């Protein structure tokens, strides 16, 4: 929380604000922060990185021969600050560091950092395939806090006190990063309801090739179906958790505005411009950025961005940059922050690619056009998922990515921080 580090706000900045050819990001590699497995059988996979008034929570899962979260044996929890070391860019400090007393039985978790302290929002199971074959009740979700002097605490959530806006069957905290909203957390959530309620009026306004033996209702209703077990369907919400001293609980559970629905999957909330802006990782037949300030909590509804620019790669009949309804079920989630309102602006670190992840690219656009770019390396370099923040360091607008990373294929798999800072000049 130094003098250098304020939330990006307040009257706009100068800096690039139009197309330009090659810029200078400044981009540097932060290599200090996450630590190093000599066994290369360790896969660390999903980073998550949350950044508010100086401090970051970092969290990442680690897991034997497999790079999937439920399967991690251990899952990391790291708190710590950015300072001014004095080389005129922003630089990661480590406080502390531990590890999640229940990793091995964590199935999904968010971060969030409030009031310059680390919280950790977990879904903790012993059914690896719980989002199938059961229900929240047999399950059991936990607040892990710590700000680097004191000793982490972990405390259960009284999930059977939760009010809920419908009824599910089942929920699990999955994103990038929540918020705090003076004394209420709300984190990004995908919740499991086994009948379908839902009115898909965006999907359906498509006309385009569909294939034959369906409906365009129906599609655009099975299309929310979990792949895995299609009686049951996913959709996002959040979760809003009112606490006192970490003692008396308020849980409320609500769904995301059915205007536009996609497929549940990861996304995540965050505080930028004075906004509050919800990310959605698109993982069915809407291929572009689905993302929006929240207008309106209760319903949640975020404001979508019409982009016809920003996508992600896929594999199957979905692949960047396809919008035409279909049921498909893939791509990778890489979240977003805003610079300046006015101008429509937005950095994501992309895959520039149509059925691989890989070939990372720092990626400055409105919601129209790609302003400018850079590769993160020259050489092909494999990736998933990206997460991105962005502040005013020393008055001037910088980002810090994560980005979910394999070198050498197969070897030990760790993911890697950058920073980099947006041009003044096109
Ligand atoms: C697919 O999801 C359905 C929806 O919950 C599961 O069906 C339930 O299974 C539980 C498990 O014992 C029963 O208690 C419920 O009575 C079932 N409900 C219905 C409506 O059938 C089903 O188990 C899931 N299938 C798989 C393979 O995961
Ligand atoms: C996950 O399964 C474990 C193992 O069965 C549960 O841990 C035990 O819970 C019982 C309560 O029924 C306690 O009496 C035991 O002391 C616990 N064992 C240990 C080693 O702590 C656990 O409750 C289950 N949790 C969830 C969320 O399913
Ligand atoms: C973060 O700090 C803010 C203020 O610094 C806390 O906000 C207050 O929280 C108490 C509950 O202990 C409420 O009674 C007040 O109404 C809140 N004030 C405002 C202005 O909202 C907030 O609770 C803190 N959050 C955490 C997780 O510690
Ligand atoms: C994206 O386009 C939609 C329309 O295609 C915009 O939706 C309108 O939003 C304004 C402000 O909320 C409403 O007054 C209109 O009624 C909406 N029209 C609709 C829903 O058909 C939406 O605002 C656009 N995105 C942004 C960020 O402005
Ligand atoms: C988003 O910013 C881009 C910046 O390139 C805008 O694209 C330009 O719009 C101006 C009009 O002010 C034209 O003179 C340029 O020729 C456009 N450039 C290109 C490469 O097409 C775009 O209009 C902005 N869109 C929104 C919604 O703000
Ligand atoms: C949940 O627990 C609280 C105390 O922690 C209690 O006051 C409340 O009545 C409980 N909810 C229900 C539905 O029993
Ligand atoms: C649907 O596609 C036709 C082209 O066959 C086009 O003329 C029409 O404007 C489109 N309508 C909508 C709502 O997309
Ligand atoms: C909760 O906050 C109060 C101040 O409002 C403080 O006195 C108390 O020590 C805190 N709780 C714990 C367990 O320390």
């Amino acid at each position: 929380s130094t003098n250098a580090y304020a939330e990006l706000a307040g009257p706009p900045k100068i800096f690039c604000k139009s197309v330009s050819k090659d810029p200078d990001f400044r981009l540097k590699q932060i290599d200090y922060v996450i630590p190093v497995q000599q066994d290369r059988s360790i896969c660390m996979n999903n980073p998550l990185l949350d950044i508010s008034d100086g401090f970051f929570t970092y969290i990442h899962y680690e897991g034997i021969n497999s790079c999937k979260k439920s399967d991690s044996f251990k899952v990391l929890l790291s708190h710590g600050e950015i300072v001014d070391r004095g080389d005129y860019r922003p630089s990661l400090y480590l406080l502390s560091s531990h590890y999640h007393p229940y990793s091995m039985q964590v199935i999904n978790c968010v971060p969030v950092t409030c009031n310059q302290s680390s919280f950790v929002f977990c879904h903790i199971s012993n059914n690896t395939k719980t989002l199938d074959n059961s229900d929240y009740s047999s399950d059991e979700y936990y607040i892990t806090y710590f700000n680097g002097i004191d000793r982490p605490k972990t405390k259960k959530i009284p999930i059977n006190n939760m009010t809920a806006d419908n009824r599910y069957i089942h929920f699990t905290f999955s994103g990038g990063g929540g918020v705090c909203l003076g004394e209420e957390f709300i984190i990004p959530v995908t919740t499991v309801i086994n009948t379908d309620v839902f009115t898909h009026d965006y999907c359906e306004s498509f006309n385009c090739s569909v294939q034959t033996g369906k409906s365009l209702k129906e599609i655009c209703s099975e299309s929310l179906r979990s792949p895995t077990n299609s009686s049951r369907y996913n959709l996002n919400g959040i979760m809003i958790i009112s606490q006192n001293n970490m003692t008396d609980f308020k849980i409320q559970l609500n769904g995301i505005t059915y205007n536009k629905l996609s497929f549940g999957s990861p996304g995540r909330l965050s505080k930028t411009l004075g906004q509050v802006l919800y990310y959605q990782s698109s993982m069915s037949w809407d291929t572009y950025l689905k993302a929006g300030f929240v207008e309106k909590w209760k319903p949640f509804t975020p404001n979508w961005m019409n982009n016809t620019v920003i996508s992600r790669p896929n594999q199957g009949n979905c692949p960047r940059y396809h919008k035409c309804p279909e049921i498909c079920y893939g791509g990778t989630y890489n979240d977003i922050a805003p610079l300046d309102l006015g101008k429509d602006m937005y950095v994501s670190v992309i895959l520039d690619s149509d059925q691989l992840a890989e070939n990372p690219e720092i990626t400055v656009f409105n919601s129209t056009t790609i302003l400018y770019k850079e590769r993160v390396s020259k050489d092909e370099l494999n990736t998933r998922s990206t997460t991105t923040s962005c502040f005013l360091f020393l008055d001037e607008p910088w980002c810090i990515s994560v980005l979910e990373t394999n070198r050498f294929n197969g070897k030990s798999i760790r993911p890697e921080i950058y920073s980099y800072k947006i041009p003044k000049y096109c």
